[PDB]
């Protein structure tokens, strides 16, 4: 029926609907340590993101985004491995029923227990939906979450949960500053690949950091709450929304450092 991460409707199946899923650069994928190359020709990540505009929280149905204006040049991304400016449309994150599991990419197998993902559009392209029919078209900046100490930048989320438990529930959510949630280093991996759920187009330069950022178990518990379903149907918590590793391919991954 339509895509989920259920038995029925999960990763496994996606391909029948979208054939890319089995496309030459699909995401996420393992990160090899040992197999990445140190390119030196790599630039430093520019995060500009002081004047951000949150504007709401969303439950789509499969994840929960936090909005942002993306109308003009107020939170973007450039240099690392890009050509151009790239603007911040949204962030969410995929997590685990454990905390052993929840993040899409891996490190040498290591499995994270959630992903924080901070989507970006290519400003030469004039929107999003034109920047997805480019193969330079996305920028996302990879950040894993592992279980100790809480992320004080992270409460205003986890706080906001309880009002949009079900799908296609929203709520205002403004003045929310993303550089609340970067750990201190920005030393990370780059490859190309896709956006790793429908409709998985390959329009994405990944860029993974290196440092994961800590979360409390009580943040990622309040994560586990939220509900797949809309209001008023049976409940199937929001758990294992993650896309297992893909072949790597015809593909290299370079390191930004050594
Ligand atoms: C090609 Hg997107
Ligand atoms: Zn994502």
């Amino acid at each position: 029926h339509h895509w989920g991460y259920g038995k029925h409707n999960g990763p496994e199946h996606w391909h029948k609907d979208f054939p890319i899923a089995k496309g030459e650069r699909q995401s996420p994928v393992d990160i090899d340590t040992h197999t990445a190359k140190y390119d030196p020709s790599l630039k430093p990540l520019s995060v500009s993101y002081d004047q951000a505009t949150s504007l709401r929280i969303l439950n789509n149905g499969h994840a929960f985004n936090v909005e942002f204006d993306d109308s003009q040049d107020k939170a973007v991304l450039k240099g690392g491995p890009l050509d151009g400016t790239y603007r911040l449309i949204q962030f969410h994150f995929h997590w685990g029923s454990l905390d052993g599991q929840g993040s899409e990419h891996t490190v040498d197998k290591k499995k994270y227990a959630a992903e924080l993902h901070l989507v970006h559009w290519n400003t030469k392209y004039g929107d999003f939906g034109k920047a997805v029919q480019q193969p330079d078209g996305l920028a996302v900046l990879g950040i894993f979450l592992k279980v100790g100490s809480a992320k004080p930048g992270l409460q205003k989320v986890v706080d906001v949960l309880d009002s949009i438990k079900t799908k296609g529930k929203s709520a205002d959510f403004t003045n929310f500053d993303p550089r609340g949630l970067l750990p201190e280093s920005l030393d990370y991996w780059t490859y190309p690949g896709s956006l790793t759920h429908p409709p998985l187009l390959e329009c994405v330069t990944w860029i993974v950091l290196k440092e994961p950022i800590s979360v409390s178990s009580e943040q990622v518990l309040k994560f586990r709450k939220l509900n797949f379903n809309g209001e008023g149907e049976p409940e199937e918590l929001m758990v294992d929304n993650w896309r297992p590793a893909q072949p790597l391919k015809n593909r290299q991954i370079k390191a930004s450092f050594k």
